[PDB]
């Protein structure tokens, strides 16, 4: 596959949030939201990770201090068109350039490399969902199958504010190509922004095709702007990975009140009864038996141990057939 | 708005609540049912609460004798009509008169607002809610849109035993024009006893109107006759408190293992961990991490203290900046 | 009713658990599947008790060494026909015969017993469902209303593959009869392996009639082949016990988060915080009250003794009125 870089739109203001923290640094599963979206970007290869934001610069850099950023300020928050030229003086005219978005963590490697697989050659690899309800959400617009264009809920007629195939926001097309439709974008809206859903249409007026794709789960695509969103991102993912894990072999006495918020390495006939939480990287031996309400943390825990209820087990490493508690 | 005095019906026996603790005294969220009910009739001003009770009299004037209500005997189980008649010698003429259910908990003062809005001069504000299997509850007759009485489950035809829109119970009218209903009520009736939904047909036929209002939320109407009900309500309960906390800037790091039984105060970025638990009067500082599985009761907590999970804060006063427990 | 004996086939290899401990030993609430099903069995009058295993003899005979079954080896995975043609044998002429499983943990004695009503002399009592989604499902043939057949889906035509009712896999019939059936059994099939869902057919050409009956619920007859199914069927018995204790008389304060693994006795008022775990058998007197978190383990609480939350009671008998904990 071809060089690609990754734009990861983080501009907005985060209001909802009624909090001091930028909103995509709040955590899901320990960890920033952002985080999840830069992750997901290295593991596809992004030659370059641009993140655009708008306040809480410092805090940023200081959060995201460890990984390899390239910083965009966009000065006024003019939306995520105006956000995307601000980092196209960037896109390499070789690379793909794809764009994410640093409030929409759970959106998986998978699905972007299917993303990326359907993209026709000149033309944009596009990520939709269908929802029966698409108040709100941008109305993805074709004919005879093939994608046409976005139509703004604000901008779209009556007849087709019903359209039922919704623009996830998330795409990806070449840099050169992408460069040229960013400099056609304009004002004349509903609100005097530039509207980067409209790089659809140009495109289809320059005759180039655009594809359409679905994520494995809706929750890959959920955005978050305020807590009660994140919260209930939250319970998707824990419930998605205690259901990995139960398939796996991991037997967990209640999947709703578990709870990982890191990695877990687990050997075979492990048990773990209600409300444990798991966090940071974690070793569960084969047969490990963890006591309800237990919170495991950067430790590893030998063959056969058995940790009594509500143990806190932190930075450390136990010994095998340990017997951990009164019980 | 006009004075107004309530009534407040517990004069059911509670058989299957299987308790030696009158129905009604049976705790939501940490405050007894019918408390609950007399806090949202003090709220909205009632000159007087007329607590109207079958047995249990001691206990409940002994658990609710920081308040000043106004004690009905109901000799015998004769019905909420035969109730109302008891309490009718004291409404003023002048005011209105609201009748409300030891055990309706969660009606809010927002919606009864609104239900005394709607009361037309001269005559009935009547709650409403719209519930497809009307069976069992008593169904609205209404002729040209407006509503002309309600016919009793076992007093329904077939035709009529399909009529969707359903009684509350909660209706406010009058006190001049209640006496003059509850006079004319009869027992030829499907069980000889005096139907208080009579009281519409009554008030149609004198030619005044009666308007229906409806609850934001189907759960401020719902009554418990068991402890399987009041689970339920309380679920109901915890998680709107949840939903409005989360909306208003704490993290709960999950909504569905959050308990609040009294009042919570707090500041700016807090964060609830899984399975806390918040009594009486609460007020926590900004910046304040609660660990799981702790329980707060009757305490203040200082800004930026964090508290270790499975602690028991209780009746204190914290200093910012606290570390509490070993983690 | 008429002497009989059970055939409980535990025949399976339980690949999909990922698991050195035989499929039907893993445990729901605390006791193997197998044991609620050979106690179900028990309870219903069961002469004897067959057991027809694949591998895991060994750790089988020795988890069950206390009940008295009468093992029955499958050398081969030949289906559950062949399974019955190794237990055949053993069935008495003068018995009904009547076969579970012994990963279908739910299954009622309440249900079993209609079952075993609803047999007609000479014929089959057959466990059926409806479900629409029978995908995979064996499908119930029947002519004018009576039973025909099973048709098994790979064998089912796709006409006939959109029947609703489902085949539980639950039967009883004479015994002499089952001999008969089961030696005219067949491999030209989808899989050259008998069907046991044959002998449904072979009695009604006999002109032998065959009854269908329905569970109280659906978890009843729910199989487990995998732990994310387990979870799912602990959860649903969890839900049915914690809602029989509330209509009961026993105060939880959130059903949901309340495990019940043994036999709980209990008086009246009792109350039960969050998070508790009741294990082995346990009796709480009058007005007991559990606090939050705590483990209950085979002990046996006084009246009016209040324990602290977070409290592991264990092996312990506990006078009354006591104060277990500081709060």
């Amino acid at each position: 596959n071809n060089a690609m870089s990754v734009v990861i739109l983080a501009a907005g203001k985060g209001t909802r949030m009624y909090s001091d923290l930028p909103k995509v640094l709040h955590t899901l599963a320990g960890k920033a939201m952002v985080q999840h979206v830069i992750d997901a970007a290295n593991e596809l290869g992004a030659a370059h990770v641009h993140l655009v934001y708008g306040h809480g610069g410092d805090l940023l850099k200081q959060a995201l201090k460890d990984d390899n950023l390239n910083w965009v300020l966009q000065a006024e928050q003019l939306g995520t068109g105006h956000a995307m030229q601000q980092a196209a003086p960037f896109f390499a005219d070789d690379e793909d350039i794809l764009m994410l978005y640093g409030d929409v963590p759970l959106i998986s490697v998978e699905t972007l490399q299917r993303l990326r697989d359907a993209k026709p050659q000149g033309g944009i690899g596009l990520l939709t969902v269908k929802l029966d309800d698409p108040t709100g959400y941008g109305r993805i617009t074709r004919e005879n199958g093939k994608v046409t264009g976005i139509v703004e809920h604000k901008d779209a007629t009556d007849e087709q504010r019903q359209i039922q195939e919704i623009n996830t926001g998330i795409l990806i097309a070449n840099g050169a190509d992408m460069k040229r439709w960013l400099a056609k974008l304009t004002n004349n809206n509903a609100q005097g922004e530039y509207y980067i859903t409209d790089i659809i249409a140009l495109a289809y007026q320059e005759g180039r095709e655009i594809v359409a794709v679905h994520p494995q789960r809706l929750s890959e695509v959920e955005g978050v702007n305020n807590r009660l969103q994140l919260s209930r991102l939250e319970r998707v993912y824990q419930s998605e990975q205690a259901e990995k894990l139960l398939l796996a072999g991991v037997m967990l006495r209640d999947p709703a009140r578990f709870d990982l918020r890191g990695t877990l390495t687990h050997g075979r006939d492990v048990e773990i009864d209600t409300n444990v939480i798991i966090e940071g990287n974690v070793t569960l031996g084969h047969r490990v038996k963890i006591g309800t309400g237990c919170v495991i943390k950067n430790s590893v825990i030998g063959d056969d141990c058995e940790i009594s209820p509500y143990t806190v087990v932190e930075d450390a490493n136990l010994a095998a057939a340990c017997t951990i508690g009164p019980f």
